[PDB]
């Protein structure tokens, strides 16, 4: 359900607070509902949750392209100390 929470936060500024076109398992790409913007958000999200840091570089909506991407992509620097700040505080 934590991914429908993550869905719920943007679709109140992009949807209106509705929820169509736009969910964990429905296509982001194809229905290009979510923009490059808001996975600003969703970044922070499961950054937070995973108690994870993720750099602006990987920030990219090819990684959040659905549920499934996303989640295999914080999993990937799990196993990860340290990464994403490069000329960064």
């Amino acid at each position: 359900m934590l991914e429908s929470k993550l869905i719920n936060h943007i679709a109140t500024q992009f949807l209106d607070g509705e929820k169509d076109g736009l969910d964990s398992q429905t296509p982001l790409f194809e229905l290009n509902i979510v923009d490059s913007a808001a996975i600003f958000d969703l970044v922070d999200f499961l950054r937070q949750e995973s108690k994870v840091s993720i750099g602006m570089q990987e920030i990219h909506p090819a990684n959040f392209a659905t549920v499934q991407s996303m989640v295999a992509l914080v999993q990937r620097l799990k196993a990860h100390p340290e990464q994403g700040g490069a000329a960064l505080e």
